[PDB]
């Protein structure tokens, strides 16, 4: 199995860069989320009072929340970018294509990973020091009431796959190296890499979840739900910028969303 060996090694490599690039792994998240802890347990924000009291420990309000999420996104992009660099082959591509892959692949990954920080009842924030309930979010005045919902929706179905960090590291790699993205100057070197990634992913999922029939197909199919989330988000923003023309947007995100 020297063929296999090569892939395993690649899987191992991606996991490592993953752990090195992302401060809040699904493992830390699930530990805080469940209570393996007298030391990890989060402060919960579930209403306006606790919001005010959460602020005690570490604009408007619905807007203040939204811009916090937006800024975390910016921070998240930085992380993913550092991770991509580590994907064997990626930095060797046409610079323009590197930029194009990041442009499209970054949100998909954000939400995939955002799922690690959620369960049906809500989502970790402030690096896990806090926990905002799904219900508090819905309560936010339209249109912000609607922004975390579709994300929770995905995370619930997605989390059902029970992927761990090591499966995810390969999966976000497969996402970045997507050849079908618009305006790619040079697709084939991309497809060749992703073939390898896909091969690695496949192997990884059956070694690590052998009693889980067709998880690979099941997991590949989730990429439809991701683009939907992304699309709605972008629709949501098109609207916000017209109702709240006093609310800013981070130029980086502005650039990612442009012509998306
Ligand atoms: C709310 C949440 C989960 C988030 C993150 C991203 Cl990246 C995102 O794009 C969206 Cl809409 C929501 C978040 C917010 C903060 Cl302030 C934080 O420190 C952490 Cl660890 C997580």
């Amino acid at each position: 199995n020297p063929e296999s060996a090569d892939l395993r090694a690649l899987a191992k490599h991606l996991y490592d860069s993953y752990i090195k690039s992302f401060p809040l792994t699904k493992a830390k998240a699930r530990a805080i989320l469940t209570g393996k802890t007298t030391d990890k347990s989060p402060f919960v924000i579930y209403d306006m009072n606790s919001l005010m009291m959460g602020e005690d420990k570490i604009k408007e309000v619905a807007i203040r929340i939204f811009q916090g999420c937006q800024f975390r996104s910016v921070e998240a992009v930085q992380e993913i970018t550092e991770y991509a660099k580590s994907i064997p082959g990626f930095v060797n591509l046409d610079l323009n294509d590197q930029v194009t892959l990041l442009k499209y692949g970054v949100h998909e990954i954000i939400y995939t990973m955002l799922a690690s920080l959620m369960n049906k009842d809500g989502v970790l924030i402030s690096e896990g020091q806090g926990f905002m309930t799904r219900e508090f979010l819905k309560s936010l005045r339209k249109p912000f009431g609607d922004f975390m919902e579709p994300k929770f929706e995905f995370a619930v179905k997605f989390n059902a796959l029970e992927l761990d960090d090591s499966d995810l590291a390969i999966f976000i790699a497969v996402i970045i190296l997507s050849g079908d993205r618009p305006g790619l100057l040079n697709v084939k070197p991309i497809e060749d890499i992703q073939d390898n990634l896909l091969q690695a992913l496949e192997l990884q999922l059956k070694l690590n979840h052998p009693e889980s029939s067709q998880l690979f197909a099941k997991l590949l199919q989730k990429m439809t739900d991701l683009r939907q989330i992304v699309t709605e988000h972008v629709q949501l923003l098109q609207v916000i910028k017209k109702t709240e023309t006093d609310m800013s947007l981070h130029p980086l995100l502005q650039e990612i969303y442009k012509d998306l």
